[PDB]
């Protein structure tokens, strides 16, 4: 019995202005379930591939480069639409759109330096899972508090 | 319109998941006073009259046995437009549509389990206040900050 | 010995300065789980009795008057040595000689002022929870977390 | 750019000082200028001076000399319109859970917190609010890492 | 009356890690009132005088070039034992040795970089705030929770 | 100096991963390594090897491997020694208000968090709990404000 899973990963400034474990705390706190965690320093070639569909656009070598200069938490949660809900509570990619209240709206201000990544979609999230994680790294393990979330 | 109250219950998946004390402070630091509070659980008859309205809906049923399943805690706020005010920061009753900063934003993902109840008009909220609690438990005092709340 | 509670009031201070659910938060993310809570402002007669100890100290006419000057949230608490640790997080009973990182170290300066009263003993634990709440308002439910603060 | 701020007595009186601050803080703003002051009616008068003819213009003077403000300079891109957005509609009622006003106060009347409407405006308060010298020039640490 | 006033000065490192608002909202919470208060760049001339006493140390002469090296907020508290309550608030004045619970036991590490400073005794605190702040921007006004901070 | 922390499975059942993790990055110590794993039975021996005859070790095994655990390397000055300070005593009865399990728990057996004891614990625990290329090295925006 499986929910929606989701990839978030925090971009190098958000590990560099301390606020990992401010946006853990959110997902904890939202009841979603974390399945999978790691920090490193993606490679080029990785980070390449995990934004191939955005490798036309004027911004990508620049992302590609500023992803590359720190490193990152890469994240697996899930729970019922948590794509969907994981990027409400992201808030809008670009953060002057960003609602108080949100990540991106409490925690950055530019496009550029907007400490995190939600996968866009299901089929997103999917192929960025496979990306990041082996699949041993994907933990089964039922929350105590699950019953007191889900009907 | 200051002398407006509104009845708020926690909810017992609120109880159960540790946010009596996170929802109080909400209610506190916005500027609302708190008449009247108690923790109790609910019997499934006292909760049939409270949610009698509800009673030929197909969720019905379920929701009249959540509400039994362990304790609440009730309570009644005053100020200014409390009932739709409480409204807004408990966020939509569908945790789905509840945006980050609400209650129900930050803390729930489904409406079966949505860990809160505020009145929906001034006049639910006069028979909710009357449904589950006497007229002697209703408190009333003066806030020390009350002439820097309200003008 | 995870069946033991403690009583714990909210004076009327900490009430009027908006820290009920703060106080709340702390025990509740310690572990301990809430048995029954109430919000009242008790009697001169009422508050003679519960004091009864200090009836001849040269402040408690004036401890009793403050206790009466606006209401209180009344609590039980369960948990393993929830009175000893009750107290341990409420600090000493002058603000003064209380620790930051406890309910009175944090939040109030003077004895007078205190905030928060915890019962002093298992003994005057139970002597309290009699005098403030009828035995129907002990509510008795099982912390879905029970078997991971509990070995 | 930068934005003009200010904590109105009853945000003051609330204890909400430091939680404000944090705010703009965790945003990423740069904080420029501060001061703790109680405004004369004479600094409120010019502050205030677009209202002078309105009728509620003695009882605002009144109540923004009622006790001390903190007067502040913010500075990061677009600070202006996001000070504004991170405060909250004008009235509280308005303000969306998350914002200052909407988590912390109720009457329009006392809404907590000022923020400089326009880029205009800005460099109008910050002239009348602050001497030149009191504007500190530093760089954030994390500049880098809020922006590009 | 006019109770007991201490002077703390927010460092350069308080305001570059963003602890400006936590280390106030702590003063705040505690039921201190804030006198006066303002941010600059402290000229060396001004921080050797402000640590005369300190002059023959061998920290001295590193301490005023790093207290130059970016503004400080300055300010003056007021409360009953403000100037002793407000150095245990801060902690053990070398971090290696402050508790959990006190801003420098909980967000630094190192004496030189140790985000705070709080006068030592009255007559220490009369001098540096005479030394920092012309007597027109101490605020005299009366804070609405006074009578529920002190008897 | 580094440490070995993780937090147990209590720890991350309770919802406090996230608290633990913003109180060492308050702090300015810096996050060298991290992963999320159920610990297998082999590894939890090894990592408790020390106790093996004890006969309390197939209890302690079996709970540790219970759930998840967050494991993690945390680098700063005396990290060691200061890290232990800031989890609070083994019991958490003895731990203070203000310290992880003075806020969080309540039992021995379930003390949310473990922290190597000696510079020589915390090498052998990094050694058997991460890769060498799992430890990252970066340097954080704000180290000339954490140290002269």
């Amino acid at each position: 019995a499986n929910l929606e899973r989701t990839f978030i990963a925090i971009k190098p400034d958000g590990v560099q202005r301390g606020l990992v474990g401010e946006i853990i705390k959110r997902f904890e706190q939202k009841g979603f379930r974390l399945v999978a965690m790691k920090f490193l320093r993606a490679s080029e070639e990785h980070l390449k591939q995990h934004y191939i569909d955005l490798k036309d656009r004027p911004f990508f070598p620049g992302l590609v480069k500023y992803m590359n200069s720190g490193p990152v938490v890469a994240m697996v949660w899930e729970g019922l639409n948590v794509v969907k809900t994981g990027r409400v509570m992201l808030g809008e990619t670009n953060p002057a759109d960003s609602k108080p209240g949100t990540i991106r709206g409490d925690f950055c201000i530019q496009v550029g330096r907007n400490i995190i990544h939600g996968s866009d979609s299901v089929k997103s999230a999917e192929k960025e899972i496979s990306l990041w994680f082996k699949p041993e790294e994907l933990v089964d393990y039922k929350s105590c508090a699950h019953d007191w979330v889900y009907e």
